[PDB]
């Protein structure tokens, strides 16, 4: 089997991407944030505290003839940005782009943090990291991809995120028309539960490539590119007037600037992020200070190849017995 679903930016800044997901019988379609940095499929629901729901579409398990309460199961998750959610668990039929999993754990939120409430465009998350990170207790549950894997034509999914445009998540096949050149594959460590890999270096604009190992994670659920402070400083030094602002929370730059590209290495291959992809717009409405798309990871503990980096590539998440990642230009 295969599946293919269009993923759409939630706003004009590509803050995140939403993909429609069918849950239950009859189907209830929710728009979920596919997140290769986590491993829970959780949704706003009829059980979510009413004051914490503000415009999201909810899953109502009582209206699904295939929903079953997973007795005794609870979940609770905290994300790298400080947001969180928790609740109980159903199993139900879940379909993405024509690919159907029966008995998928659907984690129903009883509580969500304010950032989730305040964002009406995201109805939940669909985790695509390794199932070892799943938070369901006392019996950990498998991701959608883990449940589908054995049925897929090939045990892979691909992320093809758009810049200011729609894009595609495919399951079970590699669309050879969706990229240019070849796909370069690189080793993955699953020891932390992430799609963790080592970039071979970087360049700023037309500058020389610096060969240096940068360990990080491929994370579709993170908006920006988080890299070591040395790398980030070298990038922003090429933008007149750019500076790190402690009050804003990162590097800002004059909105009148033209940003240089940023290149990262994948083996001997190179993925070029155009300068425009690094512009996150005024820090507040009407400001002439703009927030940068490349930021320091120093306060995270890991480097994160988020959407800024991934949307410059066609990315293969190869879930073979020994997982690997693939990157192609497009
Ligand atoms: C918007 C870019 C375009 N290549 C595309 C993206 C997603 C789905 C269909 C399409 O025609
Ligand atoms: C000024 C941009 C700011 N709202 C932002 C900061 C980090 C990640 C995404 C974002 O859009």
């Amino acid at each position: 089997s295969t599946g293919s679903a269009t993923t759409t930016p939630i706003d004009s800044l590509d803050d995140a991407y939403i993909t429609p997901v069918q849950i239950g019988t009859p189907a209830q379609t929710l728009n979920l944030d596919f997140d290769t940095g986590s491993s829970d499929l959780w949704v706003f629901s009829s059980e979510t505290t009413a004051s914490e729901v503000d415009g999201q579409t909810i899953y109502t398990p009582s209206k699904s003839t295939t929903a079953k309460l997973l007795s005794g199961a609870t979940w609770s998750i905290s994300y790298g940005d400080g947001s969180s959610s928790s609740g109980d668990v159903y199993t139900d039929t879940v379909s993405v782009g024509g690919l159907t999993v029966t008995g998928q754990a659907v984690e129903s939120a009883k509580k969500v943090s304010s950032s989730f409430t305040e964002d009406s465009t995201i109805d939940g998350l669909l985790g695509l990291a390794f199932s070892t990170l799943n938070t369901v207790s006392p019996t950990q549950q498998k991701t959608f991809f883990d449940n589908a894997k054995a049925s897929l034509d090939s045990p892979v999914f691909t992320a093809d995120l758009g810049y200011h445009a729609p894009g595609t998540y495919n399951f079970g096949f590699i669309d050879t028309t969706a990229y240019t050149g070849s796909i370069t594959y690189t080793a993955v460590s699953t020891k932390q539960g992430f799609w963790e890999w080592t970039s071979t270096g970087y360049a700023v604009g037309s500058g020389t490539f610096k060969s240096t190992s940068i360990d990080g994670i491929a994370d579709t659920g993170t908006t920006l590119l988080y890299l070591p402070a040395t790398v980030v400083s070298a990038y922003w030094a090429q933008v007149s007037g750019a500076k790190s602002s402690s009050s804003v929370g990162g590097y800002v730059f004059p909105c009148s600037a033209t940003l240089p590209s940023f290149t990262f290495g994948v083996g001997s291959a190179r993925i070029v992020i155009p300068g425009d992809y690094i512009d996150f717009g005024p820090i507040s409405t009407g400001s002439s200070s703009c927030f940068g798309g490349i930021q320091s990871s120093a306060g995270i503990g890991i480097n994160i190849f988020g959407d800024v980096a991934l949307k410059a590539a066609f990315v293969v998440f190869n879930g073979a017995t020994t997982p690997t990642l693939g990157f192609a230009s497009k």
